[PDB]
């Protein structure tokens, strides 16, 4: 606490479920815009012209184009890795591939225009989804496929999601949508780990990928991430409906714990649940459902007319009903982190011209307590509690003699 | 609050203090894991114990293969900042026993794996960042020796011509582990804020300094040097360095390189470098930024300028004058100054895993945006230089 | 049936003999490539004899750039077995010349290939053995360097740190050959026969040994290190030895299987090998996994209810333990039992062909189904789990 | 000694079932798939379970992305069926559900296991096996599109010439899919007792079908009717009849691949296979070598020596006429001939599960007992490499 920066892209109650990102409340936006209109809205305060955003639409189209060695650097990695370690290694490496944008080596004073802020927020926009559907299609084998550019960013991903070099392929309108969807709803949150490094990244002055390369590694922490997988495998190993009585009264007596209709931030009215429920409903519709989405609802059937759940604010969460959507569109768990990272940038990019214009933002010295020795002098190793890094030597005795 | 207790400066007197000790008490005799295990633990590293902490850096000094197909991944002019970045990136792939993806939280709280991943991370850095240079010549890489402690056996890294006989100059070994030692560690920084940082906010120590390191490439310390560099060699002759010397009192040209923003009193590190840029000028020879250098710090002594403000020869002019003497490309020194702050964040890491009772809250912020607005459609949105034009408009025009 | 002058077993007593050697003299002080010939050619070879089919031996082993490039890059996902039989299949045909079904019709039987091949196959295998360590650490391949003994080479191939002017050690070759002759011949098994008199005939011999050690994968049919590990987890160093020596008293935790297939009452053989197994409980360092086992032999080969159930460790226990110790992975515990058993089907491929005594199985099936039914065809016809990967089908609309 | 139901040899009548189905209402009212289902299950799926079942089979053909490097990685001149079975040892190291290592007790044991693995080796076959065809003719391997009839697919992903929508010929395919049927499984001829034995011995199914494979190639159910090929060459021309079948009665001019190991008498798959010969005939033609080939078996239809000692010609004889008539390579008929074996595995597979180790019995001939002397006493290879260099060096 104790607020010593400001923020300007938004203002947050969660306790009072108040978003109003530049004074627009949630609801109309994730109604009505899209994620290109949310992105101008947060990072210029105004609601934008369709041209004004039709040329932000056509100059993000018109990239995408990443080098081959990122490609090669990731189908040169292992089958068994983390995804989004393959995200940020091809972001380090458009880092290296773009040695003409960094500042580090012409002075602090290189960043003073207006148009290598445009040319880096368009590169990075465009970039990122590419980069992302890559990892997830080389993790499933297939060689990272090569981008068409016709499509709304959301569709133009789902193109690059699987296409197989096909003309004919089509994206799908209500997934998409949706989809865009829950990317409005996890476009930005109250200041992380992330966040709060990238605003002193922005205040040294350096690249703009190695920055947001700090940010997505602040999010890779399972402080995060390790919810959606967690409540997954929860809904996985409570198995069948018979399972569901002994596991409520478990809540009941407190000897069983529900992860996923808990949350500090909306344990009560937050009616982006009865959006994304709705948008579940549709995807079930377009898509189909799952033995562990049934045993969902009749979960949640039964919390409902349960007196615990409400009572102790039990509800369930957006994590839950979003987890349950990242399956339905056949995704699998471990590809879930970079699902709520995708989005996110854009808050994020948001505060960085943000970051730059505040002059209060520096170099700074924390504070601590050095209660070690104050005064201890060396001595030499003439007159001279743990295992000193105990190394196994067994499997050394033939390959180390 | 966040509180450590790593290590104090002494802003008005210069003095740092690695549990207590004065840095000239370091520098006189220590070796580099002697004063790693020294300041990452707040204890002397005694006869059994030194010799187990030199014993495991020394063994798993071998570096992955993965890797080096890594550094052949990027291309020959790249940045090495951003290739040692994406070096650690990708060991942090190569390590699936020590990440959070699979092993949950426990596995960064048993003092075991701790160390072990310590040691390796210890060992593995250095090897890159040798690999680096190497391949900047685009001469193919070697392999790593273990019948030495770090900083020559790093230099037998560095010089082998494809010789496996070779040995390292015990001066020049000794000269190069105190620049090393020198820029081992500052009091909380905002590289160092970044490190614990992220660091308590549970993510796999790899990538997770892979960043704290990425911080550094800014110009606050990685382009300082450079900075002198190019105002001596624009300078040019002695003859240019009285008018000059007048110059930078007429405030149309600044001058840097001498003093400290946080030590002024005194910095032994100055005197103990001036000391090893006499050794490395009897050792090498001279050469004639060396001796513009010389000749500057006599005669801008003299001047009443820096009598009168105060600017007293910066570790970064002895420094970079060094580094030049080393056979060192010009855009090398950041990743050589990379290579001693990783004792830093290491030390800082451990301790954040340490102690749980330092937490990292949600700051708070103040709103100063409007507090109310609403959405319209567009359609009847009332009316940039967001892509460069002449270069492909042109061609389609 | 088959007739046998190669080894007899009698499992039910406990004596092994190849041909009419009882295990102990021979074992004692003999050499691999002696018993490979001894068992091959009946008779005991000579010193003109061990001259040729060593020197043969080690000369036709080295293969420039074959299946090392269908490894060394693929993935691993499971034990190297999978690995080392899709290797020997390749090595099928990377030499198409070791081929009898591309000229004339048999060619088998002529001496000179039929001894050339034996040669090579007996040798051909410690190239790609090396490969089987190559691809679970990562260094980069070193050379055959056929200029020393069996298992001095094969070790050599583990033990070279990369480097061409490594000697490797010596005593582990003694070791390794006397584990050898202690696995060296069983009598028909699982799938040992299955191979033998299927080659008799047959088409190749490549095919054959593939064949038999992709059969001899699992847990248990011919190993028994692999169920075994997890039993010798988890049960601490000496605290659990207790909680494990009632349990097993109480069935409740016990081991996996004991001696052989048709051995359970006794095997003189690795008592002597378990005397030289603490001879490498002093040299080959220690951890949890072989101090355990120490106080596991000592109580389950003398307790009550060990000697209720005849529970002894069995001798695949042992040397998957001697071979763990070695400094081996964890995993590569079937990788070589091949490498004795191999020799003994090699004898036992020389044998059968000679003898004409490998006769097709019979079949005394039950045919349940009926007799005659009538059509039924589809057209008047009218209407398995079915359960696929359907996670999206909406995407191409 | 193995008893099972799968199916019945009856050699002296020729009355062969598969769970009681005879060949005379399935090759020509019935489906290769269709009657996969059935020896999976012993019984006749409906029209609704043959839908299931081949939407099954069809969906979930997934090759793993690997076999590309391996395929364009050897000499080669490599042997066809070596190709193949290089290729699918290979695949050995790719999916981890054949390790019984990792699955210590729950290798086989659930129906989903069962038949999810039944379907992700019957799926790939052709692609991982049959598709190393395309690189003896040198060409890359085409991606199938499971929307086609099975042996469809085949031919389409081997036959596309390079072609995105191609259709393959759909009266070639029915005669593909019947040849399977018609040679489907022969119990014991010596790998069906390998695949019994290994799988008593419970192992995966990966290595098991690769050493069956391996084993195949025994030219005496691997050389299946290339060995009679020879013999189409040296009559030469038709005119060749008379002289040399008398030679024949003579007992003095060389004949293979007559009768049968365990079939001696009439057959309908001999007049159903002939129908289908001359119907390939018909449609893709032939060369004056299959014009010999029916002089000589009327020639053989027709003498008095034959008729005496019951001889009829094998079906592998009319087996490898049909497959030269559709022009593939003599030496790939292999591959044309390993297909439709597995399907009997698998049932047998699952069957093996259902009912061991079986160590068979042995005579020793050796000697007993005796003593051992150390090697330095024990004085006084079989080839010296003539071409020695120390020879050619002194």
């Amino acid at each position: 606490n104790t607020a010593p920066v400001r923020s300007s892209i938004c203002y947050i109650d969660g306790d009072e479920g108040i978003l109003r990102y530049r004074g627009y409340p949630i609801e109309e936006l994730a109604e009505s815009s899209s994620y290109p209109e949310v992105a101008y809205l947060l990072m210029y305060g105004n609601l934008p012209s369709k041209s004004q955003l039709a040329d932000w639409e056509f100059a993000i189209s018109q990239h995408s184009a990443v080098p081959q060695g990122v490609l090669d650097i990731i189908q040169g990695m292992p089958h068994d890795a983390h995804p989004m370690g393959v995200l940020v290694c091809a972001m380090s490496a458009l880092s290296v591939f773009h040695p003409d944008a960094n500042p580090a080596l012409r002075g602090q004073d290189l960043y003073k225009s207006k148009q290598l802020r445009d040319k880096q927020i368009v590169r990075i926009l465009g970039k990122v989804p590419t980069i992302a559907a890559a990892a997830y299609l080389r993790l499933a084998g297939r060689p990272p496929v090569l981008p068409s550019n016709n499509f709304s960013y959301s569709e133009n991903f789902l193109y690059m999601l699987d296409s197989l070099g096909n003309r004919s392929y089509k994206p799908n309108t209500r997934l998409a949508r949706v989809l865009d969807i829950l990317f409005i709803l996890h476009a930005e949150h109250e200041m992380n780990c992330s966040t709060a490094a990238a605003r002193h990244l922005a205040s040294s002055g350096v690249d703009v990928f190695t920055a947001l390369a700090g940010a997505v590694g602040a999010l890779y922490g399972p402080l995060h991430g390790g919810a959606n997988e967690a409540v997954l495998k929860m809904l996985n190993e409570i198995g069948t409906v018979e399972n569901i009585p002994d596991f409520i009264e478990g809540v009941k007596n407190r000897k069983r714990k529900m992860s996923g209709f808990g949350h500090r931030v909306y344990k009560n009215y937050d009616p982006r649940a009865k959006v994304i429920r709705k948008l579940a409903e549709e995807v079930f519709s377009i898509v189909g459902r799952d033995p562990l989405i049934e045993v969902a609802i009749a979960l949640e059937k039964a919390a409902l007319s349960d007196e615990y759940f409400i009572k102790r604010k039990l509800y369930p969460n957006v994590d839950f009903y979003s987890g349950l959507i990242y399956r339905a569109m056949g995704f699998p768990t471990e590809f879930f982190p970079v699902l709520f990272a995708i989005p996110r940038m854009a808050g994020y990019l948001a505060h960085w011209r943000e970051s730059l214009d505040d002059p209060d933002t520096k170099i700074m010295r924390p504070q601590q307590v050095y209660t070690g020795v104050w005064l201890r002098h060396y001595t030499p190793l003439q007159e001279r509690e743990d295992k000193l890094g105990q190394v196994a030597v067994s499997n050394a005795t033939r390959r180390r003699l």
